[PDB]
DNA sequence: CTCTCGCGAGAG
DNA sequence: CTCTCGCGAGAG
């Protein structure tokens, strides 16, 4: 929320607006790594998630955090962030932020399908 | 691996 | 009953 929290870290969304911004913990050359291969907004999408949430986060979360294994909810501020990165350099739309969240949802279940083997 | 379908439980 | 939403899983 504050750049004091990550340091070597970057701000997801826009830099220069102060309500549409998060500062997160990946580093400047990870950053310019993502908006460099990453040039849909769904690839971009998943792409932050690697980079924000450690795996086995992914495998023992979602996004709501409810449903019937009573998985734990990933941070909503991070996820409000990943939210503004992709307005900011995509100009994602109300249905298409829904869809990402779809998708977001799904890798975390293949995550978790996997930690049961 | 991502994408997306459809099932079925619970909210409304 | 309709809708919302989490989910397993197959296909690409």
């Amino acid at each position: 929320n504050s750049e004091e929290d990550y340091p070597n870290g970057t701000w997801l969304g826009d830099e220069n607006n102060p309500e549409m911004r998060v500062r997160c913990a990946i580093i400047p050359s990870d950053m310019l790594h993502i908006s460099t291969n990453c040039r849909t907004a769904e690839k971009m999408a998943l792409t932050l998630l690697d980079y924000l949430f450690h795996r086995e986060v992914q495998a023992v979360s979602n996004l709501s955090g409810q449903g019937k294994h009573g998985k734990k909810q990933l941070d909503p501020l991070t996820i409000y962030g990943i939210r503004c990165h992709l307005f900011y350099k995509f100009g994602i739309t109300e249905s298409d932020w829904y869809r990402i969240k779809q998708s977001i949802d799904s890798k975390c279940r293949t995550a978790w399908r996997r930690k049961q083997r």
